[PDB]
């Protein structure tokens, strides 16, 4: 089984992924995803979660005292703490496979300007911490990245190179375009070879880095 | 103003667009986001959107007929049609800047093993089409990728407001016995700039050496 806890100031952002888990998976206790409003751990009447950056500059930095309290409550020694950030290590399919066998993921969603670095650094002294980027672009906050990570990981939990080439289905002719006849040939070795060439061409065109 | 139409068999998944930055941009009238149920364009009682692949293989492929009808209605020749796919060109910060200037994005979200290739090929005879991958991982469908693309693009549109950013800090100056780097408290703009530039380049070599032209 896997437990995922997500901490965010926008808990409703995660609601359409809880309502996305099959009832059978939950009933079988294979998965539980819980979302927590970071403001539960604020200290002041204004429910402050960020503050101006030391050393100056634009934006705000999320408060270590608030995050520290939240993670103290939610995390245990077994936790893998995931922090989405454009400054992270790359999150890849390999990462997804690795995390798919974890018992407890906690995903700390913050603004891209960051969570005070002492939060992750403190957490790393008693649990595993992974700061990760889902791509080479900036998002305002970590919530959409959390959705991507949750989906990529959970689809690898049972019951919860080259690029793929083009796919086709009925009808065989549509708006003047025919399905490649080789796919209708019943020559399955030839079909495999054709698909391999399609994959090669597409990878050269779109992702030459992979070669 | 920008218009973004999203087409999906799971319109409820696109509800998060009402949150955070996209929500604020919508309320500020800088963008209109409309989500459409692809099944609106089916005609059978079963509302089928998929069929087995020609040539074999696991799973199902989304039918071109339903998609063609949907895109016929929603798209114009000025539309930028965005198709998330793990087999797409990379979506990068440069892409986000480029698309931030667009009048009309339509994001076609696939499921199963993807969409019959003729949908994109047909659309390309009438409009610009972009098949894009948001990263090197596989999702179950295009919906989460649509959210990522919308978030990355909208924060760049006029009026909504390389290397890795290094660590950031805020009050208190000491916490759990961990001190904010003294230079950040020193008020010396030059020394702070230099420390930050250095932290940025150091984090980059460790986490993203590719950005500086190194292996891995
Ligand atoms: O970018 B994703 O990995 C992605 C995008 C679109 C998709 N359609 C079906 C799976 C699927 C996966």
């Amino acid at each position: 089984s896997m437990k995922i806890d997500v901490v965010t100031i926008f808990p409703e952002y995660l609601q359409p992924v809880r309502q996305s888990l099959p009832g059978k998976a939950i009933d079988a206790g294979l998965v539980d995803v819980a979302v927590h409003d970071l403001r539960r751990w604020t200290h002041d009447v204004h429910k402050s979660v960020d503050d101006s950056p030391y050393g100056g500059g634009p934006g705000m930095v999320m408060k270590p005292t608030v995050w520290g309290d939240a993670l103290d409550e939610i995390c245990t020694s077994e936790t893998l703490l995931v922090v989405p950030t454009p400054a992270g290590y790359p999150f890849t399919q390999e990462t997804a496979w690795q995390w798919s066998t974890e018992d407890h993921l906690v995903i700390a969603c913050g603004r891209y300007e960051g969570i005070d670095q002492r939060v992750a650094d403190d957490a790393a002294t008693r649990m595993r911490v992974r700061e990760v980027s889902i791509g080479d672009y900036v998002l305002n906050g970590g919530e959409a990245a959390a959705l991507v990570i949750i989906e990529a990981v959970l689809r690898l939990v049972p019951g919860v190179s080259l690029l793929e080439g083009p796919s086709y289905t009925r009808p065989p002719s549509w708006r003047g375009m025919d399905v490649p006849p080789v796919l209708l040939s019943g020559d399955h070795a030839k079909i495999a070879a054709w698909r391999a060439e399609q994959s090669r061409q597409r990878t050269i065109e779109r992702r030459p880095d992979l070669l």
